[PDB]
């Protein structure tokens, strides 16, 4: 148990941290909860990490994992999340293999609905993999790992080369200053390429190897895949960052349109187009918990990611 939480499994175990899910003792809602050492920690990880929940924080989205809580001690960080309790895609690739593109479509149009929103919030992903991306309990996308992510000027080039190498564009590579969502355009061209091939577009024994692919930009079409995903991948994956669709040019493409309407995706893909409340009855269920209504105030106006944040916003989203 730590502070409002009761741990009840490990799930994760990786870099520096421990990943558990977790329920709230109040609100009764599963968490993930993240724990790092601090004292394993070097001095620009801890500048990297900060930086990553500061992206998090700018981040409320349907198909963006929800931080609700920062704990911090002398010795340790912990960083509570929403629960994605599909798993990874990973696990659901290793299971069921290539998706069908009706389940890749619905997929992308959510893992694209996510991107748009961080650009709009000039945040870059920088890091956007198939494998890592999480599932909720209906299979629903919630992209997460913001470790690589960073703020970006539309128009500014950025200047740190990261990210997976079978996932990086090529001007990555080669060690040029880079648009930042050209860079995420280009994952998600290899991304999409994953989850309806179940294979990478660009891959070799040795990282010399996978290099040269890339540079090369050839790749190969299976033969089951259809010619308008295809085409909206090759229109991606392209070398020149320039000749790369936009986002906006993304969600009109052909693939995207043909099958089931998609209210939800128009909807999202509209509000993140977009250039420019208080809940009494949370604040008042807070308040006859034994929650002081003054502190929740206090805790929601200074965006503290405290005890009174974390139950006021996992009330709302209930
Ligand atoms: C896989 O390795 C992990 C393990 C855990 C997380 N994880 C976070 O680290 N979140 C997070 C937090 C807490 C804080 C800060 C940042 C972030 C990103 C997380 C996972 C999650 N669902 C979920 C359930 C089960 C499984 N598998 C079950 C079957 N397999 C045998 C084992 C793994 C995977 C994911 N829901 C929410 N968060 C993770 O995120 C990429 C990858």
């Amino acid at each position: 148990r730590i502070g409002y939480y009761e741990i009840d499994r490990t799930i994760g175990k990786g870099n520096f941290a421990v990943v558990k899910r977790a329920t709230h003792l109040v609100t009764k809602a599963k968490v993930a909860i993240k724990i790092i050492d601090k004292t394993q920690l070097d001095e620009e990880n801890l500048k990297k990490i900060f930086r990553e929940v500061q992206i998090m924080k700018m981040l409320s989205h349907p198909h963006i994992i929800r931080l609700y809580q920062v704990m911090e001690t002398e010795r340790m960080i912990y960083l509570v999340t929403e629960y994605a309790s599909g798993g990874e895609i990973f696990d659901h690739l290793v299971a069921h293999g290539r998706m069908a593109e009706k389940e890749a479509r619905r997929k992308f149009k959510q893992i694209v609905t996510a991107v748009y929103f961080c650009h709009s919030r000039n945040i870059v992903h920088r890091d956007l993999k198939a494998e890592n991306l999480l599932l909720d309990a209906n299979l629903n996308i919630k992209i997460a790992d913001f470790g690589f992510s960073n703020l970006f000027t539309p128009g500014q080039l950025l200047k740190t080369w990261c990210g997976s190498p079978p996932y990086a564009a090529p001007e990555l590579f080669e060690g040029k200053e880079y648009d930042g969502p050209k860079v995420d355009i280009w994952s998600l061209g290899v991304v999409l390429y994953v989850l309806v091939c179940g294979a990478l577009p660009f891959d070799g024994s040795t990282l010399q190897n996978l290099r040269a692919r890339v540079l090369s930009g050839k790749f190969r079409i299976p033969f089951f895949m259809s010619t308008e995903c295809e085409h909206l991948i090759r229109h991606m994956l392209v070398l020149d960052p320039n000749k790369r669709l936009s986002m906006e040019q993304i969600c009109k493409h052909k693939w995207m349109k043909l099958g089931d309407a998609d209210p939800n995706f128009d909807r999202l893909i509209a509000e993140s187009q977009q250039l420019k409340p208080l809940n009494e009855d949370v604040l008042l269920a807070m308040e006859d918990m034994g929650l002081d209504k003054e502190q929740t105030l206090q805790s929601l106006r200074s965006d503290a990611y405290d005890h009174y944040s974390a139950i006021y916003s996992l009330l709302c989203d209930r």
